[PDB]
């Protein structure tokens, strides 16, 4: 079945390149009529240390099986290249922001969030550290249903290049940690990234937009402060700023001050993501409960919202 071996492609029509997402096709199942997008997983076969490697990472896929997760359907070869097949889904919340450009709705927000901090939670509680939210790898169905996309497999298997490439892409999106070049970063490098979403759902303004990994820094410090000893050590270190010095800065814009309307609930929320030394971010489950899902039983309702739209949706 679709879950022992691998399938043909034989079924499968290209219809343009989907997306952002590297070499991901968007393609249409001639017996089923289901539309899906096909990533190129394996170049090459041969090397049997490799093959064996891959299959650790499909059994990985397979195992990651969650309503706020992208679905691997099936994996099928063709010649001596591998390719994964993932569900398609209708759109990405970054398209939802630019048709909304003052920002979403509150409880769109909610709702959103909700499922996002889910779906990362999924990921932790099963090793995984997505390393990549951002709003256009986040897809939502025509049902409201978000789905986190691209997190392991292409990764894995990418050129010094492609890291690099990654790297710029994500930028305002990635952890101070990251920024010092930690390769040592926990999970917590994904609930900064949803702290760098709260402020933009709300406000249609990315929170701290730089033009390169200095400038990323400053953004952060001047809002946030001083980076951890730790942090300062690895800079200091770093060939990639070797000739370059940490921002000082006089005057820090507080996060309440540059959105004076926002609510205290979105901002304590907001900032408990964005706490400079990860070790002080909350984990995924706590977010959940943090006052701004609580209230009114927005929570507890959702869940039940959310089931019923998963299994009707699909
Ligand atoms: O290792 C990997 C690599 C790639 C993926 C991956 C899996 C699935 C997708 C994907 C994207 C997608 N849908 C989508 C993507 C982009 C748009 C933006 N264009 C708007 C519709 C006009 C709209 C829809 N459906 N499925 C993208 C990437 C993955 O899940 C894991
Ligand atoms: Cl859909």
């Amino acid at each position: 079945t679709e879950n022992l071996y691998f399938q043909s492609m034989e079924k499968y029509e290209n219809l343009g390149l989907v997306g952002s997402y590297g070499m991901v096709m968007k393609c249409r199942n001639k017996d089923t009529g289901r539309i899906v997008a096909i990533k190129k997983f394996l170049e090459s076969d041969d090397d049997k240390m490799v093959k064996k490697i891959a299959m650790r990472e499909i059994k990985l896929l397979k195992q990651l099986r969650h309503e706020n997760l992208v679905n691997l359907l099936e994996v099928c070869k063709k010649k001596k290249r591998w390719y994964l097949v993932f569900e398609f889904v209708d759109h990405t919340i970054l398209d939802d922001l630019e048709l909304f450009p003052n920002g979403l709705d509150y409880q769109v927000v909610q709702k959103y969030l909700f499922q996002i901090i889910n779906g990362i939670g999924f990921c932790h509680s099963h090793n995984i550290i997505h390393r990549d939210i951002k709003p256009e790898n986040i897809l939502v169905s025509q049902s409201g249903v978000v789905k986190l996309c691209d997190f392991g497999f292409a990764r894995t298997l990418a050129a010094p290049g492609e890291v690099y490439d990654d790297e710029v892409a994500t930028r305002w999106y990635r952890a101070p940690e990251l920024l010092v070049g930690d390769v040592k970063y926990g999970k917590a490098v994904d609930v900064w990234a949803i702290g760098c979403l709260v402020t933009e759902m709300f406000m249609g303004e990315p929170l701290f937009p730089g033009d390169s990994d200095i400038d990323q820094l400053y953004h952060i410090m001047m809002c946030l402060g001083n980076l951890i000893p730790r942090h300062q050590e690895l800079f200091n270190k770093n060939p990639v700023f070797a000739g370059v010095r940490l921002p000082e800065i006089k005057e820090r814009e507080p996060l309440e001050r540059r959105y004076p309307k926002l609510s205290e609930v979105v901002i304590d929320l907001a900032k408990k993501c964005l706490h400079i030394d990860p070790d002080k971010r909350p984990f995924c489950a706590e977010l959940l409960h943090h006052d701004f899902f609580q209230m009114d039983g927005f929570a507890e309702r959702f869940s039940q919202e959310l089931q019923l739209k998963v299994q009707k949706d699909a």
